[PDB]
Formats: structure tokens, C-alpha cells, sequence
């Protein structure tokens, strides 16, 4: 629990065991596996703990020299605690950050010659609101609502002007909005609500906006309030009612309708974008696909709140990403290119160039692209500003060089900047930010940290998919989380590097795509064509196609599942706990999708031993005729046509990775309508309600859970009830939580109450952009330029 | 609209014709009607001015003598402008209501002795939180959620909470409730909270607060935060959403659950209150009614919130009324006597006394009550705390009796105040201020307006039945706004004296028994033990019981009334109208139940004089066989399953009053199922949702209404179909506003977040204490001291 | 000097005496003179106790009825506090301005048939710089 918790040294014998199996080294930097390891064995020498376990399984790190443990202890989520404490004499001894950054720095890279730099965010975040509570952490929005309509009671009737202001300085195409001039004076504008008001109840309520608008314009009103007069009333109303008695929803509603989001800019620099051949290719991940299907969802989201309100423009998305003219047959030559589902969406590739440029030709690695980038930010400035008429209205970041130069292109033209960072390695790589050196000729990490830090300080609000990547969990820290403190020797030591609690975090789950995947319960949309060809792959044989198979015995409920073949997704321990426990042999059957059935030939190696350990499982646990395994790609349609095929005759989907960071294919199945059994580890610990959208299964224990799926496969002459109300389970949580519709209404929205709050606070914030600037001229510019050597 | 609207200068010959036909000194006090007939002739003379007829429409009242004309003008509801024009020449002059009403008073009493006394409640008010919209008055209840909750942000960003410590001062029967230990601090109670939910994710849903209790008691908390271990989790999880960041919503619903309440103390001292037996008595009628079926719902849901809180404690209300010791026929010489349907409620009976007394065996009249009440509230303070265990948590009065009492016992023992007038009668009776010297020796308006303008600025909430009964209509002044300014010569003048924008003020409408009046459909409850007594009522005929109708038209359509016979409940207005159209007559028949007649007195002189019109108009139109006719009273639950028989047999309700304050007649017919057609003027206004819940009709246009009636019968094939859709309106309506299940809940919240707002607010109102305090030893007292000679 | 300085119960006996030689009801309302003169004899019996004596010097008045002694103190300029002591168990208990003039007011002009109106400024100086 903490410091003063190690009084667990009455009962010393224990403690010092402990301390002296540690300092026994081979490493004198110890993380959790070695830490909490060294707890048993010395554990029966002597005693028997349960506060001691408790201690040591909250020990994140330690590091030992000296007579000296320095302990790092995570007691909850998001809290810290440092001590150290001395091999003879047992005394725990607090520490702040920086004693035991110092101590770490000492012992591993020596003494220093000169000072080290403390980059230090604490006095700059003084006074700004925070979150209290770690379970809201991600909520950041509510919190952010409440505290703006809190404080916008100003009752001394100057303010919220801010409101007023605010609904004056927006304009669409050099046309006025909201308000013909800019008014101010509370009373007044109360005044001409009221008599708008009045008159729309003389009006046929479904009056178009350019009926009522010259009447409106005497009144004082420019447009944007709505389309028929009924509308126009609503969010009139809506006004009147805030400038009374503000209230967190009122203003969040009316936040929400302002018709000031019209341009994005969405930022995706590295690899090769474009949609076609994803995945393959370097550095192109279903990194593509989330941003394809997001903008998809934003354009639709942002068409229909602007028609809403009236205003006739056109929205335009740009997705900016860098040109590569050596290309060969992706699209990424191509400067400008029209994404499919959507109107005014386009994709616009900027090259990269030297000083002189002279127009890079050849393809760059994310780890080498630092030098590129700022360059790059000037020329998507000028390009983008060209293609869009002006400003954009939200300019969004992706993974680590996207922030950066979202932060740079934010900074330059005033607008508000969200961050998707989708990974960030500095929690993937332990150790990697103290001995930043060795991984530096590879990776680049100096670069790449130093530009996360600039960017989770510099965004107006930062985009996550989980709970999970921004405070982590009991056990382990945040992504996020990683940033607060750490020491990169030779270059910084960052102390209060992101706060957790600060308003800015979101979680906002992707989901879908819902065209693809939906439920198998569908009146239409299903493609029953498309049956034969599932029949055909599940229940056929032979040299037809490329499987090792034919279960016969199909009367049976089925088992379920498709990954890439490997060894995290963990497709063979699925196959393992399926024999090993014959309970289940006996209840149902495998059907499984990935790598390829027949050799390793033919193709690609690499997986290879997850290959032939499958062949290998196969021939052993003598698992034909019970087990279905496919070797194909199976294109998305027929696999959406599949996974409802699966669902009546009610199938389960398994999905048992080692860990897996968002689970995308469970969100699919849950769609579909498959009852779903998912990884303890990671993601799926959020997405799924464990016995009412679906069940958490440990991948880690065989046999354990094929007692669950057996328990579950029983329950009154199969599954009358059960089954269905699982699936109706999993329909439900994904229809709450996990859409793009819902969470393109969420972004639209956020962009507006960010911009909001970056109106009122902004000018608050200004000694920490002098200092944010001040670190990237001086120590990120600096590193670029070494790489670059 | 305004002061500026007389520059009808335009036109001056039109205007200088209005002031010279004012002028004209009929009266030196021009009220409404007055004025808007000087407006026809002078019409065909000279003109027509349309500005002219908004402005003089717009008069409350003017005060004429000499070449000057005074105005008071009422543009919208609830606000006021006041100005002078010279008759000769004529020109507008800005007015305060102090010169306007300084003026008033020099005209009607003549010039001043000695200077008034202004009483002047504005700097009082001055920074109290007050609503903006005048279509928000009666809300208030909302707004101060918002305010509160606002408040609470900026007070728990900082260190501290106030509504920790109120968390600590409610103890019901002499245990701590909600917390052991006295700690304000809020970081701790967040500790505890997080602690306390987190031991409860352990335990199961159901497990009861009995088992809970000792290990929450070493955890610092009391009983009170739930039955199970469910509803303590739910309760402590909202305390730790207000204590991150409050909201209203989330405030409100916190604040409504703490068992704070379990003792009513009700107020009404005059009249004989008694259970039954009192319909005509004297000071005595309905009034009764709505505290004897109010205090059923109130005790249920008292004990609900309590139980649910996991207290067990058995709540009391005491309804506290006069002891006369002459019987009178009746039981208001019983001390304590239980209302029936209750468990714990009481009518307790207190004496008046003489200053050495000495029981006063008497009745006394409600307008001559006011020397013996602060006696009376002394010696029902004794006896109340007596019989409830200690202080009651809300003081509940009713009338100005009521509401005076209740203003003093509140002070005294610093509980929660409402008031409940039920009327006002400065309204009522014209002038009755100005000239209230005229009217002391019946009405002593002198005491009353005094301990009006007392208990309104006493008061924490005030409940009122309907909008009007606060702020009234674009024409109408309300009953509580004619008290903000007035002048009472040669005692004071009141300016500011109630703020109408105060949030105090909330509607909460009663309804219903519920018992007796529901809905014709339903699968029990009805009955039919009745139902042939019910058809030989209004069927037969003649000289076996009450005449005259004799009907005979099997299947016809009936039009039903149920009422006073006297002037304004005007059923005169109906069958006159009912006569008056051939179409009408031929559609339905129309019955009646008022009236004893029946012969003329014999019995029930003299204002019964209404049965001459009764006959007169019967025999000529020739009504008998078109219309029946009942004398009778009609026992109430008769009347409610006759009322259950007027549908289906299908039929509807009419309500043809002049003016109706509630019409509880109509909520009755609504209760039941029918189709209502109810009077616009007055409360009904607001009951009935026109073409929804029923229909609104002009008692003054004959022709109209029984047209309207008619084109109601006319639908589709005889309304099968649109009679159900007014009817399930109305069974709606009446669910989803008027009953005593929705005002208990609303009054049980109203009690705790007006105790919260008293708690908190009180300080600031220590100076509003003392003016009321001396204004009521200086100026009230010697009032009543004059009666009492 | 203070309602606590009647920890003068050190020496009991001096306190009880020096009720006993007020309470004796020749005035019920004492003023400076008097309720000093009682000082000594009990200054004889028994003791001295300059603390005792620093108290009563800084009483301004007493009210004597029935066990019941209301002082007024006023220890040092502009400064008042008032309690009131029972002549047989004697604890010194803090009155309120307002507990000690309702008694004044009950011993001299006799119970109350009405509530007195009670001025206060306080409500209205709240807040004002002093």
C-alpha cells in the first residue's frame, strides 16, 4: 500500500531475506518478473506474508548498489510512491521523482560532470483543473463540461460574453454566423432571443431557413441556428435556457450544435497510405484502416450537423500524408486522391525535400523521419491551406511524427489539436529511455520521446481507444502513464511530463466497420450468395482448397476463430486446450482461419514455426475430423457473411491472444452477434462485460476455460435461453459503446467544447507554450539534426 | 409594450379625447376595464390607432385628479413601468413605483401628515441568485440545483465542502446518520468512500445494511446510505461523482435520498378541520380536502425514502389545527384524533388562549384570528414537540393563519418553512389596500397584507397550485405580484415586496383520489354494485326523486355538469347555450347535478335565487326530454363511478365556469377517462392541454362553444376515434402531472433541498431576519393588538 | 482573565463565600463597589488569591437571584464576556449577550408575557472594516 507499509519489518528476518536475494544482482536495475520471484524462495525463509506480498507486488522497479534498495512503488493506478531503504539498519526513506532519477541516472550511465536538466511541466500545470478520481480517468469531456457551465455562472452579467464572443468569431465562407454583429451585452442579446422566439410561433414551423432569415437578420441574427423554424427555436431555446441557469448538458447540447466545424486535417506521414493492398508493405499496419473508416464516419457526422443547422457548405477532409515518388504501383506517387464512401474526403501527399529541396525520392523509415519533418510541416501549411480554402477547423494527429507535426501546424495557424498516438513504445520497450544509447542507431528514441512529450503537452484534447492506454491497470502502468517521469542520461531528466488526471484525455473506441459487420438477425444486407462458398470452405475437403479438415459429424453447435497465425493472437493454444480437455472434443468443433494449411513452403517463413507447430498439433493430438483449419486470406464481406453464418447455428467466437491491445475482431464478432470468449489481457478486459456481453478467458490456463465453454455449450437441452442472451449481450454493448457513428458524434463534438475551452483558457496557457517551444528549438531540433548526422 | 409606445403624438387628438374621457372623474381610480372601455367611444371618434390599443390594453390601472393622469403599465408578465402624462399638454414622464405609488397615496387619502414609512426589501435581496426568463417562474426548484451545484465546483476545487458538515447534522431519533466520525475533510471522506466501495465489490448484491454496518463503522460512516450493499454502493458513488465534480442532476439526486425527514408538522388553524362532516361549515369546505388526501401520499412516501435509506424509524405528521370546545355537531374538540388511512398521521388539537388564559371555548372567524395567534403558535410549539419526538424537519402552513404561524415557529425552532396560501385575497377584493381603511371593520386586510408580505419573505419554498397563482397572465396580474409594490395609507408602503424571479416559488399541483376517481378502464376496482342505482338516476324520473329531466334517448351522446348552482360556476351559461343551438340539442342530451332543486327555499336561501333562471330558462327552449335534471349531492364514491359510467357509455365532461383558480372538478373528470371541456379562464388554462387532454372553451361565447362541442360529437363515426384520443389524453395528462403520488415525491425533495439551501444560505440572510423580525414586533403586533382592543 | 480564571476553585471555599456574601439580596444588582467590598472578608476567610482578586476587580455588574449569580466581566478595554455561576456546585457556564440580558430583564421588570424585539446590528456591520 506504501512506504510506512513496510513496517512489515517487524517480522525484519523476512525483509532482510528479501533485500539481500535482490542485491544478489547479475542486474542491479530489477523489474517486476525478478522483483516479486525473489519474493518466494525467500518466502518460506522465513515467514509467511500476505501485507509483504502485498508490498513487492506493487513494486514496479528497483535498483540496487551500494548498502541500497531504491524502490519504485505503484500502490493504485496513477499514483506513485519512491523510497529507499538500507540493507543493515531497515529504515524506509521517501524520495521524491527526482532523488531517485538521480540515483538511477548514478548508477547507470556514473557520476555526473555537469547538472543534468530538469524539464519540469508542475508549475506550468498550477491552477488549470484536474480530474480527482482514477476510475474517470479517459472522461475528461464531463469533467470539462461541468467545470465550464460551473464557472459560467457570471452573474455579473459580463460573461459568459465568452459564449456571446465565441458565437461571433466563427464564419463559413466569409458569411457571418450566429450573430450578424458581434454583440456581446448579455441583455441585449436575451432581448432578441425572446423576440425571435416570439415570432417563430407565429411562423409554419417547418419554414426553410432562407424564408425567415431576412427577418432574422433585423432581429440581429445571422444564420446557423437551424433549418425549418422548428430547429431554429430548438437551439434557441437552448441558448435562453443556458444564458439563465447554465448547466452541464444544456451546454454541452448547445456546444455541440455550432456550426463551426466545417474543414479537417488529419495527419498520417509515415509508410504508405492509401487503400489498396493493406496491410503488407513497410510501416503500414491497420494503421490505414482507422483512419479510412474514421474519416468516413466524420464526414458523414460533420455533413449531417451542418445541414442541421442550415448552414448549405461543404465540409472537406484532407488526409496529409508524404509523397513518395519511388513508388511502384501503390498510389503513393499520386498528389491528390479521392477516398472511396466519401464525397469531399481526399488524400494529399506532400514529398519531402532538403533545404534546397530537391524532392526526396525514396522511401523513409519512421524512425529515421525526424530531420524530414519540419520541412514537411511548412509545405503541408502552405499546400493543405491551399486545398482547403483556409484554415482547417480541427487538425488531427496520428501515432508519434503525426503529433509532432500536428503540434508544429497547430501552433502556426491557431487551431485545435487532437493526438492519436494508437501506441506509444516508450511503456512496449523497458529500460529503453536510460539506456537510450544502445537503442539509438536502430530506433531513435531520443527523436521519438522527446516528440511524444511535446505532443501530449501540446494537444487540446488526446484521442484513446482504451481506458487501458492511458492508465494502464492495477498491475501495470498506462502508456500514458510511462511519460510522467523518466531520465534520458546525457540529455533530460522530465518530471510531471503528462498529467493523467488533466481534462484533455478522451476515450473514444473505434468499432465496426458496420457495413461489413452486423448482426446475423439483419431483415436484409445479409449476402445468403455468399453462403455456399461458407458451407463450401467450412464442410469440404481435400485438394479443392487449401485446409486440413473434413469434421464430418456437422450437426453440432462450432467453435470459431480467424487471426494471423501466430503465437499472440495464440490460434495453437485454442487447438491445445481444445484437445487436451476431451469434454469439449465432445461438445462441439474447431473451425479456425490463417497462415496457410498445407506446408510452410509456400510461403513467407517467419511464422513458420507457429505453422508447423499447428501441422505438428494436428497429426499428434490425432485432431482431424474434429478441427477445421482454412490456410486462406478470406476477403472482408465474406468473412462479415461468415461470422453471422457462425451465429445460428449458435456458434461461439474464441479469440484467446496472449494480450491484445484493442480487440478489433471481437467488436466484429460481438457485431455479428457471436457470443464471444476473449483474453483476459488487455482490450477486451473493457469491451466486454464478462457474463453479460461476452466472457474474459484466461489464455494462460487450457482446459480451465474449456470447462467454461463446456459449461456454457450445456444449460438445458443445449442452449435454449443462455445464447441469445449473450448474444443479446454482445448486440448491446457494441451498439452502446463501440460504433463509429457514436464515436464520430463524440469527436464532432469535442472538437467544439475543446475549442470552447481552448477560447477561454487559452491565453492562460502561454507561459507553458513559451516553454514547449523553447524545449523543441533547443533540444528537439538538436537530435533531429544528429540523424542527419 | 412601453413607456415610448404614447408617442402616438401621431394621432394626439385621439390621445388628448382618451385622457379627457378619463378625465372625466367618474372615479380618481381607473382600473382595467375601465380603461379599455374608454377606448370604445372614443372609437368611431377620431380614428383608430392600433399602437393605442396595445398601450391602453397594457394598463394595469391610472389614478386621475387634476390636469394629471398617473399609469401603470404592465407590458408582459411580471413586468412593470410607471409614468405621468399632463392633460393639457401631454407628454410621457418616466416614473419610480416610489413616485407613482407616493402619488396614489396623496390623491385617494390626501396629502401626508408625516412621511411613510417604505418598507424596501430590494437591498435585501440584492445578490441573491434570481431566475431571468419569466416563462421559468415556478421552476425554481431547478435553477437552484444549478446554482448550487455551480457553487459546489468552485468551493470543492478549493479546499472545502459545506455539504459535508449538513451530511453530519441530521440524526433521526437521537442516532448519528451517514457518519461516525465529525470530519470536514474532504480528501479523507473521499479515502473512506473509495475504501467502503471497494469492500462492497466484494460482498453480493443483496446483502442486507445489518451486516454491513460494523465494518462501515470502523470505515467512519453511519447508517443511512442504503438497505443492501447495492444501494450503498449506488448512494456512496454519488457522493464520489459530487466530491470529483458536481452537477445538478447528479446533486439533486443525492440530495433528494438523505433521510433527513421523518416528522411534518402541517399548519392551518382556522376553520373546523375535522375528517368528514365539514362540507358548509363555516371557514371550513374543500380547504380541508387537499391536506386530508395530501397527507396519505406525503406519509407513504416519507416512510419510502426512509426505508430505502435502511432507516427504520416510524415517520409522524401532525396535522395542527384549533381546539374549539364547543362541539359545534362535530369533533374539533378531540386534542389528537387519527386520520384515517394513515398510520402515523394526526390532527392535533390546540386551544386558544387570553393573555391570562383560559381557553377560548368559541369559533372565531378566519378574518378576525389574528390577535390570538402568536399565543397559539407559542402553545402549539409546546405541544407539537411534545408529540413529535423533537423538531419536525419541515413546517408546512396554510393560508395567511397558517403561513404567519408558521413564519413564527420556524423561527423559533429553525426548521425548513413552506407556505401554501391557497389564495391571496389582495387580488380578489379591489382597492383593498388603498382603501383598506373602509374594509377594516369586516375583513382586517390591515393584519392580513401585513402577515402576507411577512410569510411570503419568511418562507424557504413556497408551493402554489398553478403559474397564475404566482405571476398570472399577459393580462392578469398574479396573486402573488399584486403584493411586490403597494401602499397601505397611514401604516406604509411596500415596494419590492416579493420577488416573483426568487427561485422559492415552485408549482407543485395536487390531484386526484385516485380511490375514487380513475380511469373507466380498468381490469378491477370498478363499481357495479352502483351501476344500476346510477342509470335509474338519470333515466327515471318525476316525483320518485329529484326532477326534472325524464330523458328517453337510449343511445344518445351525453354532455355531463356537476357543480354549485351559484353565479360563477355558471351553469345558467350552459344550458342557455345549450338551448340557444338546434345542432347541438340533436347530437347529445345534457345533465346536471347542482343545485338542491328541486323547490326553491325550501331550502337554502338566498344567493340559490339562481334556480328562478334555472326553471325560466328550462321551460321555454322546452328542455325536458332533452336535458335531465338532478338535485341531488351525489355521495362521493358514487359520483366517481358516475363519472366511470359517462364513458362507455361514451360521453364527455363540461366545466362551463366563468373562472376557475384550480377546477380539481376537471382533474377528477380527466382522472376518469372523459373527454373534458373546461373554461379558459383560470387554471384550467393550465391543466388541459387543448386538442390533447381535452378542450378550452369561452364561457362568454355561447354560440362558439356549443358549436365546438357539436363538431366534437361529428367525428369520423361518431368519434370512435378521436373521443379515445382526447380520453387517453387526458388519462395521461393526468398521470404524468396531477397526483398526490407526484407531489409527495416532489415535496419530500423540495424538503431537503431547500433545507440544504437554507443551511447553506442562511448567514447571508441574518440582515433579511432582523428587518422581518422588527417589522413584525413594530408593525404586525400593534395590527392585532387594535382587535382585541 | 476570564470565565476560565474561575478556576479560582483551587481555593473553593473563597468562591463560595464570596457568592454567599453577594447573594445575600440587600441589591440584586450589584455595581463596582459593591462587588469589590465583598472582596475582602471573604479576604480573610479564606486566603488571599491575587487571581480572585484580579476578577472581581474587572467585573462590571452582577444579577443575584434564587442559586444563580449572572456576571458581567470586562476584562480589558472594549472587551465583555458574561457567565453565570450556581452558588452550590459552582461551574463557571458562558452566557450569550443576549442569555444574560433576558435574565437582567426577568429580575428587575418580572417574566415576559411577549417576546422582546431584540435590535441587532451585527448582521449589518458584518463585513464593514473595523
Amino acid at each position: 500500500i506504501d512506504t510506512l507499509a513496510t513496517c512489515t519489518q517487524q517480522n525484519r528476518d523476512a525483509v532482510y531475506t528479501l533485500l539481500r536475494r535482490y542485491f544478489t544482482a547479475n542486474r542491479t536495475l530489477l523489474l517486476q518478473s525478478d522483483l516479486r520471484e525473489g519474493l518466494l524462495q525467500t518466502e518460506q525463509d522465513c515467514g509467511q506474508s500476505d501485507m509483504l506480498r502485498a508490498f513487492v507486488f506493487r513494486l514496479q522497479e528497483g535498483i540496487f548498489s551500494s548498502p541500497w534498495a531504491y524502490l519504485a512503488l505503484r500502490p493504485e493506478i496513477a499514483k506513485w510512491e519512491f523510497m529507499r531503504i538500507h540493507q543493515e539498519h531497515l529504515i524506509p526513506e521517501k524520495l521524491t521523482i527526482s532523488e531517485f532519477l538521480k540515483f538511477k541516472e548514478t548508477v547507470v550511465k556514473g557520476e555526473a560532470t555537469e547538472s543534468v536538466l530538469e524539464v519540469d511541466f508542475g508549475p506550468f500545470n498550477r491552477g488549470f483543473p484536474r480530474l480527482k478520481e482514477s476510475r474517470s480517468i479517459g472522461q475528461g469531456v464531463i469533467f470539462l463540461n461541468r467545470k465550464l457551465s460551473s464557472e459560467m455562472f457570471s452573474r455579473i452579467e459580463a460573461g459568459h460574453t465568452s459564449l456571446l464572443h465565441f458565437l461571433g468569431v466563427h464564419a463559413i465562407e466569409g458569411q457571418q454566423l450566429m450573430f450578424s454583429n458581434n454583440s456581446h451585452d448579455i441583455h441585449a442579446v436575451r432581448n432578441q432571443l425572446r423576440q425571435a422566439l416570439e415570432m417563430l410561433e407565429t411562423l409554419d414551423g417547418t419554414t426553410p431557413w432562407i424564408e425567415l432569415a431576412p427577418k432574422m437578420n433585423q432581429l440581429g441574427f445571422a444564420p446557423g441556428w437551424g433549418h425549418n423554424a422548428n430547429r431554429v427555436a430548438e437551439t434557441m431555446n437552448m441558448l435562453m435556457d443556458i444564458l439563465e441557469a447554465p448547466s452541464p448538458s444544456a451546454l454541452e447540447e448547445f456546444l455541440a450544435c455550432i456550426p463551426m466545424i466545417s474543414r479537417l486535417l488529419i495527419l498520417s506521414p509515415h509508410g504508405y497510405f492509401g487503400q489498396d493492398n493493406v496491410l503488407g508493405l513497410p510501416d503500414t499496419g491497420g494503421q490505414v484502416v482507422y483512419i479510412l473508416d474514421q474519416v468516413r464516419a466524420l464526414e458523414k457526422e460533420m455533413h449531417d450537423r451542418l445541414q442541421l443547422q442550415g448552414v448549405q457548405v461543404e465540409p472537406k477532409i484532407l488526409i496529409v500524408t508524404r509523397l513518395i515518388p519511388d513508388a511502384g504501383d501503390t498510389t503513393c506517387n499520386q498528389r491528390l486522391e479521392k477516398v472511396s464512401g466519401c464525397t469531399n474526403t481526399w488524400i494529399l501527399r506532400v514529398p519531402f525535400r532538403k533545404h534546397n529541396g530537391e524532392i526526396i525520392p525514396h522511401w523513409i523509415s519512421r524512425f529515421e523521419i525526424w530531420p524530414h519533418l519540419e520541412i514537411f510541416a511548412g509545405d503541408v501549411e502552405r499546400e493543405a491551406l491551399a486545398e482547403l480554402g483556409g484554415h482547417p477547423d480541427l487538425i488531427i494527429g496520428n501515432y508519434s511524427d503525426g503529433n509532432l507535426v500536428a503540434t508544429l501546424l497547430s501552433r502556426r495557424l491557431g487551431v485545435t489539436q487532437c493526438n492519436i498516438a494508437h501506441a506509444l513504445e516508450k511503456t512496449k520497450y523497458l529500460h529503453s529511455d536510460i539506456y537510450w544509447q544502445e537503442n539509438e542507431d536502430k530506433y531513435h528514441f531520443s527523436c521519438q520521446y522527446t516528440a511524444d512529450l511535446l505532443a501530449m503537452n501540446s494537444a487540446d484534447f488526446i484521442v484513446t481507444s482504451t481506458y487501458q492506454e492511458i492508465a494502464g491497470t492495477r498491475e501495470a502502468e498506462g502508456q500514458y502513464e510511462s511519460y510522467q517521469a523518466f531520465s534520458m542520461p546525457d540529455l533530460y531528466r522530465v518530471i510531471h511530463g503528462i498529467d493523467l488526471f488533466d481534462p484533455k484525455f478522451n476515450i473514444v473506441s473505434p468499432g465496426a466497420n458496420a457495413d461489413i459487420y452486423f448482426p446475423y438477425s439483419d431483415p436484409n444486407r445479409r449476402l445468403h450468395s455468399l453462403i455456399p462458398e461458407i458451407e463450401s470452405l467450412i464442410f469440404d475437403d481435400a485438394t479443392n482448397l487449401p485446409a486440413r479438415g473434413y469434421l464430418q459429424d456437422p450437426d453440432k453447435p462450432l467453435i470459431f476463430t480467424m487471426a494471423r497465425l501466430d503465437r499472440i493472437k495464440n490460434i495453437t493454444g485454442l487447438v491445445e486446450l481444445y484437445a487436451a480437455s476431451p469434454r469439449l472434443r465432445s461438445l462441439a468443433n474447431l473451425v479456425i482461419v490463417g497462415g496457410k494449411i498445407d506446408p510452410q513452403h509456400s510461403s513467407d517463413h517467419e511464422e513458420q514455426e507457429q505453422i508447423h507447430r499447428m501441422h505438428q498439433l494436428m497429426d499428434e493430438h490425432e485432431l482431424d475430423q474434429q478441427v477445421r483449419w482454412l490456410g486462406m486470406r478470406l476477403d472482408k464481406n465474406l468473412a462479415g457473411e461468415l461470422y453471422r453464418y457462425i451465429a445460428d447455428k449458435r456458434g461461439i467466437f474464441v479469440q484467446p491472444a496472449l494480450f491484445e491491445a484493442f480487440g478489433l475482431t471481437i467488436i466484429e464478432a460481438m457485431a455479428s452477434g457471436l457470443p464471444t470468449f476473449a483474453t483476459r489481457y488487455g482490450g477486451p478486459l473493457e469491451i466486454i462485460q464478462n457474463n453479460r456481453s461476452g466472457f474474459h478467458i484466461d489464455p494462460n490456463q487450457g482446459a480451465a476455460t474449456a470447462d467454461l465453454i463446456a459449461d456454457f455449450f450445456e444449460k438445458n437441452l443445449e442452449n435454449p435461453q443462455e445464447w441469445e442472451r449473450i448474444s443479446q449481450g454482445a448486440l448491446d454493448r457494441v451498439a452502446s459503446r463501440y460504433t463509429w457513428k457514436l464515436y464520430a458524434e463524440r469527436m464532432m463534438t469535442l472538437s467544439r467544447i475543446y475549442g470552447f475551452w481552448k477560447f477561454v483558457s487559452g491565453l492562460e496557457r502561454e507561459e507553458t507554450d513559451r516553454y514547449l517551444n523553447m524545449f523543441y528549438h533547443l533540444q528537439f531540433r538538436p537530435l533531429a539534426n544528429r540523424l542527419a548526422h
